């Protein structure tokens, strides 16, 4: 109640939930069985009670949405579109408000009219939001003693013990935080922000204010003339497609993703499982064990999903992946997110593109020029890495005549630091770009789009 | 806990934004200093620290919504389109699932294409929904010897004590309830689910499987035509709409209205308050003192409001309603709805519709043919009889007719399953008209419309 500072929510009497189809059922339980790396160490029963509120709630995305997202990655993966994928790191309760949920909308949707430029063809955007509160570690004891922070679905961010403990209540405040900022996007699709003269109109005031500024503003003119001649042309708003954002994470807490399961009606063929908390979720490299559960619920659910790619990775695991998680050769279906380095992926990554490109299915190639860039100090990333990563990553497939298909990036709407400091550090993980830093970026890459 | 079947979600206390503007909340701190009847009675510290919460989570509507709803509502008040309100009589949390939601937004949608048919002009949809959470009370001990159970926002369904104090924890519940709700009716409304052909396939098979379906045969076959003969002139999908539902509530529970208002960005025209919980509220019959809290609420926000008027009203008093809540004639911010009973309104209506309209303002005048029209059944339940119902619709209709003014619409509680006389009572308060009932209403509306 209100004097614990608590939300009491009785779980009996509650049920009659219809059962699956026996096959999903099996399916989805064998799944679950597979080990599964990363998961929060809370107990079994308080987990379980914590699904069972999740189960009756509304979804945070229909399954008419996720099939429409799966028709427009499938223009992507045929070389037809290009994929955004961009937000926080890790969003917070913190900041899941209405100031930082705009601040990333408008940051996504600047950064996509630029790519939209330089490519010459549609940019299907997909947001980190609405659901990343949860994040993988490679050590469960951090830097000062203390159980490893793992984002706000499972622990707190304060240094203390207490905070660190492993909260399955946490899923449930995921969830309302979740609805609550998916509520707000698409709001904010359909207002004036997303209209592309408006959208457009920040850009420009990015270029006159930025030290670089100069090296952008051509670009910038170009894209306002594309634009106002698209208006001569006697093209309104009204006449364009309404703006699409699409939500995503990381799919890492099993314990969430399964109690966000649905099954759809019967208008698509056979009833399939969707995984309602999100449009699109991938799996991380720490996750990605073949015969895992991640995988393995991949498999079952109807999303398109996505796996990140280390340096470590082959072609003939990569070949792997494929053919079990685009196992009907759907493009679309699956992303291969590349994140090897900038001094790697030149040298790593064709032979992984030879091999998948030869088995026929069309995934979509995404560069994640994140997680394979980092230094010693506060954690940060420089961004002439990240934009040789992107660089590289387009000679690759360049060469080979193959798509480059999206970028994949984290970033935020505020004007924080990391990108060489403790100015304002103001992220619950991995060093973002700024909306400066963001911007700069799309630009850079609509230039290797033109090219 | 583990005994109990409870779980416990802790409210994180989070860093606040900015306050509103000091001279806004000045004039809301001398509006809220009148007395307001029908309050929780939970203690101001905990109402205090509930509200803190809620002012800086993402809101549930945004101004610009509540500004077209206001453009569009200018048009009900000129007599160039039509009102329908419809949903639960009270939501409750338990209720508050996909399957539900959806039933009601059906409705809604069926209900609106008939009415359209009819009238010969647009419908604006207003949905009882995401925070009608809440109900006045005429006695505070229920037939039971409880305290009165006064809506899932104060306190429980549940007979029992503890559940019936009421705890300002809920306001919270009802936020991440009415959120993840108004997410829910978004995704629905741009879906498959909102094409007018799919609605009035449902209106069809009603006309196959009710009886006296033979009665509405013809229009739903006429329907069935026009929209044939639209989709034959090469009218698609895109060129119609998006289907907008608009969400409201009775605003009662001042510490959740007040925490909900937030300053709009004053790109379009300057910054002012706007009810964010909502696109449009009403003010009840027990709360509309001229001189309480609620009328003065309703002065200090942008979004269009209601006043119940029932059978006690004046036409003096109706004209103080006008000149509190609509000083600036802005026609459709203001909506009377009627509810005076359907042996009472050809008597008492006129003269009320006859002194507003001198007043030089455009209000719109609503119908709600429930309030008044309720009895209870020999077998004990809480009743309301459908020709009762129709014959106020009817009578309200009459009244305009003779006057040369426009039947701006109706309000009406309803729901999408298939509910009853003891065999599925279901409410938790009023008896809502069934799918078939509220369905079978707008034919019987559409009719009076077309005459
Ligand atoms: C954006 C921040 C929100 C803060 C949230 C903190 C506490 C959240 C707890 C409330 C959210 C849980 O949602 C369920 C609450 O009501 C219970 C059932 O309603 C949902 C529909 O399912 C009901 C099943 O019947
Ligand atoms: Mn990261
Ligand atoms: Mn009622």
């Amino acid at each position: 109640g209100a004097m614990n500072w608590t939300v009491d929510i009785p779980i009996d009497q509650l049920p009659s939930l219809p059962p699956l189809p026996t096959d999903l059922r099996t399916r989805l339980d064998a799944a679950l069985a597979k080990p599964a790396a990363q998961q929060p160490t809370w107990p079994a029963d308080q987990a379980l009670a914590m699904r069972t509120v999740l189960e009756s709630v509304p979804p945070v995305t229909v399954p008419s949405e996720i099939v429409r997202l799966q028709e427009q990655l499938a223009q992507v993966a045929k070389g037809e579109a290009f994929l955004l994928q961009g937000g926080d790191c890790a969003e917070t309760f913190m900041d899941n408000t209405e100031p930082h949920i705009r601040g990333n909308v408008r940051a996504l949707l600047q950064m996509a009219v630029v790519l939209t430029y330089g490519a010459s063809m549609p940019v299907v955007k997909v947001a980190r939001i609405a659901g990343q509160y949860a994040k993988p570690r490679s050590a469960d004891i951090d830097a000062l003693g203390l159980r490893s922070y793992r984002g706000d679905m499972i622990n707190g961010f304060a240094p203390d013990a207490a905070a660190r403990e492993h909260d399955p209540s946490r899923l449930v405040r995921a969830y309302a935080n979740a609805s609550a900022a998916m509520n707000l996007v698409r709001a904010l699709t359909s207002s004036g922000l997303a209209s592309l003269h408006l959208v457009h109109d920040w850009n420009r005031e990015f270029v006159r204010t930025s030290p670089a500024g100069a090296r952008y503003e051509a670009l910038a003119t170009e894209i306002d003339r594309g634009l106002r001649f698209m208006s001569a042309c006697g093209v309104a708003d009204r006449n364009l497609q309404t703006a699409e954002i699409y939500a995503s994470h990381e799919a890492l807490v099993l314990d969430y993703e399964r109690a966000m399961l649905r099954l759809s009606d019967g208008d698509d063929g056979e009833p399939q499982l969707f995984d309602l908390s999100a449009h699109t979720v991938w799996i991380g490299e720490r996750t990605r064990q073949i015969d895992g559960a991640h995988i393995a619920f991949a498999q079952v659910i109807a999303n398109p999903v996505g796996v990140k790619l280390g340096p470590n990775m082959t072609p003939e695991l990569a070949v792997e992946y494929v053919e079990r998680l685009d196992p009907h050769n759907k493009p679309g279906r699956l992303t291969l997110v590349s994140r090897m380095g900038n001094h790697k992926v030149r040298d790593l990554l064709p032979p992984i593109v030879e091999k998948v490109q030869a088995t026929g299915h069309q995934v979509i190639w995404q560069c994640d020029p994140m997680h394979g860039n980092t230094h010693e100090s506060f954690k940060t990333r420089h961004f002439d890495r990240i934009v040789d990563e992107v660089q590289g990553f387009f000679e690759v497939h360049r060469a080979l005549g193959t798509h480059p298909g999206g970028i994949h990036v984290e970033i935020t709407g505020e004007n924080v630091t990391e990108c060489l400091l403790a100015g304002r550090y103001e992220t619950a993980c991995d060093p973002r770009l700024n909306t400066q830093q963001s911007l700069e970026l799309a630009f850079l890459v609509a230039e290797m789009l033109r090219d």
